[PDB]
DNA sequence: CCACTCACTGCGGGGGGTCGTAAACCACGTCTTCAAGGGGG
């Protein structure tokens, strides 16, 4: 849903800096979607030794 | 309104008193095999 909203307002917006920021954000979101990693795994609950 | 910096950041060259357990044994002992010797040049 975040990707959908970002795509819509990217198609809507006219400012170029917003376009660059949102294309970076969309790249990150699609990377998470395709890779399979979960976002919450960046917070550690088990620490290896 | 988005232009146009500029400050910013990151990158290379202290007392005592009890308790339980893997150490920590000195007696414990009887077993082994230490065996004195035995005969066939």
């Amino acid at each position: 849903q975040e990707c959908e909203q970002l795509r819509e307002e990217l198609n809507e917006t006219n400012s170029e800096t917003k376009r660059k920021k949102l294309t970076k954000r969309i790249k990150l979101l699609e990377a998470f979607v395709q890779s399979g990693n979960k976002p919450e795994w960046m917070i550690l609950t088990v620490l290896p030794v």
